């Protein structure tokens, strides 16, 4: 006791571990899920015009949200959505994509209260809903020359269908997804879609990465599907959006019947919401919608200029060994390393965390053991997957492509 | 259905009702808890290196605080509280001192265990008990022109609320909204009682630097033997004058503060990297100015003293008491006289009367106070219905604004 009940087997964080090795040795980092480049021009101009603008923006803004940051929200991806979204009862400003879906979790879920979970998922699904009380059912992707692709990791329908029960309160999708990549079609989103309205299952769809497709692919949000607007909670993160990750803005877009409550758990959790960030975010906006599709918009041209980067990392890890699966969104790809599962087992706990751990101390580069973002059952027969992050400055690319060229002349001498 | 449970009945907010009202009107606004002038030059420009300097601060920073932040906030409350602090162990960075309170329930009250406090208290303290599944033990201060010192606290009451299920006691010094600080006899008092119970107390401490009249604030964590159960919170939003800000922190032992990192990372993981610069920045300055009469510290306490001694002579003109504060943003004034002599006041059957008078005051007189009705449990709502509460951290124009206000009601008063 002296403490929460809450807090009983959410308090350990895998993620940490591998930062403590990492600082200790000399490597190349591309475990990190933030960019080491900075934001563009017109989002660093916006933050700058919003600390040295009106001095009011230094006080409280509205509990809510910052109105022109939700009016901004409203109209952008009303459009986009096709949907008509009304500003105060449609929108809500949390403290970056993580506290949006904190949010969510608190509003929604109850005791004894079922979660489906999608595999591999953002790690801190699981704890989330665990603290909120409710139990996460998992259900996972089947993965899939000598490349593989993001696109062929499908969803079973069957195992899908029988994760739904009397109990499941909520789904939690995650497109484009971390740490695989993959963009969810028009196909598997209906199948879910359709399974959420049989059973009257509330559909958490987290679209932080939504504007980094790639191959010309178009992300397709959930919302917007027929019938399902009624139960969806979309969110977005602006530091994901406009490659500022510390600024930790987010929001929600839902219906006022379940938006209400999140509005509640806002209030009685931090209320306000940092009124310059939001500033800088409205501003950024701004500027996007109006040059929405053309090819001087930031939304246009970094997802070109990460795909360029996706495209080096892939050949680059493939004169290794490792085997990557292409993904079609997001700041991530995973590599298959069963290859080395097998001609070295003997790696002094699911395998690929050994790995990595093994290719810090050696190799001098820093990956993510996918390990960490399947439910602990699950973690023994998806041990040999390691994230990576194309999504750097070219200095770093080209530092580990040094590292991976010395590791050719470590085998060869 | 549809819904958790946890939100059962903290989903009704009391102040927002009255901003409905405000906005409509044309008014002076005093109910606003927030300075209508900027913040120090110094606060400013450290918040615009942050957003000009090095690109690497538009990135994520340490899951549980800024490094150059965690470390000065180790070593000068250090310092003040007079202990040697962890800046890894002991200090975690916020979203607010709001998010700071909500980190502390969320970590510690559980289903039944009863949370302590004190009326009136900040109006969240009831909903954040009751959503961590915990439930409301209150206890009243009571009253002694008046001044806040003289609300005294109990001995005998207060022991009495102490159980076998008491988790936590939430203590708010300077206080919100009655001003009042806490002297060294009631915090040993109650120091003494959270000992002997084995009883954390989560001290909110977020106008440590609005003392006034030669007062000194006394961190109850500083107390012999009260570190090992208490968590400290600050505001730099309230400590800059910088609400907008949202920056806050917790100071306590390792063996309490894991818990709060669990909640933390399991919430928001990451507090924003570049207004925690701002913050380290700022605090720099301080800690090399600090006792110096060219420190902000020194200087803005003084300036709003004059802010308050001036409000209080302004509103007396009325036939308003004010209760004289020694600290925090604001002071309650006593309506009791404008209460027999006007109980007629319109509203909802069953609504405690200094709600009816803040709206008949904001349509008829121009001018916006706060309810302290909402600062009190429903049922001690009905002893209670005769205060209403001022912010006088306010722009001198502000204070003009309402001596207008307030003559064109003397002169109403010396007529009809």
């Amino acid at each position: 006791q002296l403490q929460a009940r809450r807090l009983d087997g959410i308090d350990y964080n895998p993620w940490v571990e591998f930062v403590k090795l990492a600082s200790e040795h000399d490597v190349v980092n591309l475990g990190q899920g933030f960019p080491d480049f900075p934001p563009p021009d017109f989002a660093v101009e916006a933050f700058q015009h919003a600390v040295s603008g009106d001095f009011m923006l230094n006080q409280y803004t509205k509990t809510f949200g910052y109105p022109p940051l939700t009016k901004i929200l409203a109209s952008f991806f009303g459009e986009l959505l096709g949907q008509e979204i009304d500003p105060l009862r449609n929108v809500l400003v949390t403290v970056g994509g993580y506290g949006a879906l904190f949010t969510a979790f608190q509003a929604l879920v109850d005791e004894g209260d079922e979660v489906i979970i999608i595999e591999p998922f953002f790690d801190c699904y699981e704890p989330m809903t665990m603290m909120a009380g409710g139990r996460p059912v998992f259900v996972s992707l089947k993965p899939g020359g000598e490349l593989g692709s993001s696109s062929n990791w499908q969803l079973d329908p069957m195992e899908l269908a029988g994760k739904f029960t009397s109990r499941t309160k909520a789904l939690v999708l995650n497109t484009p997804n971390n740490p695989l990549g993959k963009v969810f079609s028009r196909e598997e989103l209906e199948l879910v879609a359709s399974l959420c309205q049989q059973h009257d299952v509330v559909c958490i769809t987290d679209e932080v990465y939504q504007w980094m497709v790639y191959d010309g692919h178009q992300h397709i949000s959930i919302a917007s599907l027929p019938g399902m607007w009624e139960r969806t909670l979309t969110i977005g993160s602006a530091g994901k959006t406009f490659s500022a990750t510390g600024w930790k803005v987010g929001w929600v877009l839902g219906p006022d019947h379940i938006m209400k409550h999140l509005r509640t758990v806002h209030q009685n959790s931090v209320f306000h919401c940092p009124t310059q960030s939001q500033a800088a975010v409205a501003e950024s906006f701004e500027r996007e919608q109006l040059l929405f599709r053309q090819p001087s918009s930031y939304f246009v041209q970094f997802p070109q200029a990460m795909q360029r980067c996706r495209d080096h990392m892939i050949r680059s890890l493939q004169s290794v060994g490792l085997k990557p699966i292409i993904p079609q969104g997001s700041y991530f790809l995973i590599t298959d390393i069963s290859d080395f599962k097998r001609k070295m087992p003997d790696l002094p706990e699911p395998y690929d965390r050994r790995f990595v751990k093994w290719m810090i101390k050696n190799k001098g580069l820093v990956a993510i053991p996918v390990s960490i973002f399947y439910s602990v059952p699950h973690q023994k027969h998806f041990d040999h997957y390691i994230r990576f992050c194309f999504v750097k400055d070219e200095a770093t690319l080209q530092a580990m492509d040094e590292k991976l060229r010395k590791w050719k002349v470590e085998l060869e001498n």
